[PDB]
Parts: C-alpha cells; structure tokens; sequence
DNA sequence: TTGACTCTCTTAAGAGAGTCA
DNA sequence: TTGACTCTCTTAAGAGAGTCA
C-alpha cells in the first residue's frame, strides 16, 4: 500500500510464504561445460497455492492484501521490487527470472528489468560461457546454441550486395 | 497449385523490384570492437513502395502477384524462402532480419528460421565477438550489452538460499 | 490486375482487473 | 477477509486476409 512500513510488511509477508514453497533443486548449465545447482523455491501446480496467492493464468499468479480495508494486488512476481522504480529509460520494469523457471518464486532467482533485458537472458552463454549481464545470469540461456535455420541468405540474380 | 517455375518466377519479379530501392551504406558493429558497412535496400516510408507491394501494418508489407486470374499474396520478407520448408522442428519458419532493419527487403540479409531464433540474434555478440549461429550473424545485436537493470536479487530476511 | 488502404492474429517473455463463494 | 476462478492486455520480433475502384 502507500506506507514504506505498509510496502516492507507486504514484501516481508510474502517471502515468509513464498519460503514455505517446496524447494526443487534444478541443475543447469552454466556455460563452459559447466554445470551448477540452483533451489527454486516453486508455486504449487493447483489450489491452494499459498496465502495471498491465486493463479490468473496457466503460468500466471498474483499476489494479494488487504490494508486499510482495501485490496491490494501486483502480479506474483513484482513483489519484491515493490520499493523500486517501475520503470527504466521509459520502459516498463519486469520481474525477470534468472532461473528460466515461472513457478520459481525465490527472490534470489529475480530480477527487475526492461522486457527486452529480460528475453534477452533467455540466448545468453551464461556466468561461465561470457555472459555480460551486469547483474549476472545464474545460468546458461535455455534457448542458446547454434539454431536451426531452414534457408539462410540467398538471391537468384545479380541485383544485391550484403 | 503454382508450379516450381511460376514460384521462380515470383521471386525474380521481386528482386527486381526490391534491387531498385534506396541502397542504404549503413556502419554497424561486429563485436569484438570491429566495425564493418550493410547495404540495405529499403523499402519507401510512404506510397508508392514499389510494383507489388503494399503496407498493411506501420512495418508490415505485403507482396502481391496474379497468376492465372488468382490473385496470390505472401509477407513481404518472405519470397525469397517459397521453395524452402515452411516449418522446422514443429515450429513456423520466419523470414529473420540479419542487419536488424525492418524496412530492408535485401534477401541478402534474410534468413528463415523459428520465431525463437529470430528473436535471439537481438543480443548475439556478432561475428566478430563470439556468434555460434549456424548461419552466421551479419552484426551484433542492437541489444546485445551489459543491460540496464534497475534491481538484482535480494531478500529481505534469511527464508531463501540460491 | 493493381494500388492503397482496412482489419485481426502469433509467440513467449511479461501484465491488470472482475466474478463469485 | 481470503480463496479460486474468469477475462483481456503489453511488447517487439513476426503473420493472413478483406474492401474498393
Ligand atoms: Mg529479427
Ligand atoms: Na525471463
Ligand atoms: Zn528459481
Ligand atoms: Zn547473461
Ligand atoms: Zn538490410
Ligand atoms: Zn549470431
């Protein structure tokens, strides 16, 4: 809510919560042939899922508080960032998940960043590959590697230089 | 259905047409501190764009021919691909800029790939600074970088470990 | 046959808000 | 007050199809 006190006894009540989540070890690449351990600490699969949460979407959830005799509700994830500035450069600040993993809740998984900040860890080489992230990826990006383009750069005349 | 030599067709009539846009000398970076020149071939910001085209999005075009009384229309970006597969892995192939400007129409600088991997080449580090694309980057990224990220991972009390 | 507009949709990283019990 | 559902929206890389003359 308004209150610094109100916003810090949301932020508290919500890790106390989320640290009852079951803890699920995950190894991952790190790059490098590396590999590391992360602890997500993740959201059930179904109702319940925990106090002040409920799930808007198939991997979506928020979380919520009464104070003052008002409701007050922000996206599962936001939480911990409650105390930052909502946006960066004129773009919206996301909560952006270092352990590519959604039903992570672990604030030490989380960052707050632009939307594009925040896909682009998804390619990134990772700690031990030459990630450049200034706050530093905790893991390879799922999605990095070589690819697996059908047709690349071509042309059947003599009209184009690249 | 179009036979292999009206598809040819198309697709000649195409670069002929795009071969006469403005050529644009563009100075990018190629990672590793190196600097190298594109030329792009781009398309109008305003009607007329060229014989076939029309817009129908602020960057979306359409090229557009009639074959037998048929009228036959595909994204712009997208002729120089119609005799390869159009899907890959269980995924749509799209046409994926390498010099990272929408207007370009120079098939030199298309690729067709996943949605997933078009994406990714926004924070590819580039030819010259570690790119493992199999069909290699043109650039670096536009967005490739240390990032802009307002908050890291924190936790206020001791509920969480990494 | 062609040009110049119109409209909505896909994806996968993310959001806000209302209806009931 | 708290829980368990419902719906649509944002972004920036990409799409298909209709109307009129
Ligand atoms: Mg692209
Ligand atoms: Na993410
Ligand atoms: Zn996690
Ligand atoms: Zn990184
Ligand atoms: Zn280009
Ligand atoms: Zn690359």
């Amino acid at each position: 809510a308004l209150t610094n006190a109100q916003i810090l006894a949301v932020i508290d009540s919500w890790e106390e919560t989320v640290g009852q989540f079951p803890v699920i070890t995950h190894h991952v690449p790190l790059g490098g042939g590396l590999q590391g351990t992360l602890h997500c600490y993740e959201i059930p699969l179904a109702a319940p899922y925990g106090v002040g949460f409920a799930k808007n979407g198939p991997t979506r959830w928020q979380y919520k508080r009464t104070i003052n005799q008002v409701v007050h509700r922000w996206g599962s994830h936001t939480v911990p960032f409650l105390l930052e500035p909502d946006n960066i450069n004129g773009k919206t600040c996301t909560a952006s998940h270092l352990c590519h993993n959604t039903r992570c809740h672990n604030p030490l998984h989380l960052c707050w960043e632009s939307l594009d900040d925040n896909k682009g860890r998804n390619w990134c080489p990772g700690p031990n590959g030459g990630c450049v992230h200034a706050v530093v990826c905790l893991r390879q990006g799922p999605l990095y590697g070589p690819g697996a383009t059908v047709a690349g750069p071509q042309q059947r005349g003599s009209h184009f230089v690249v």
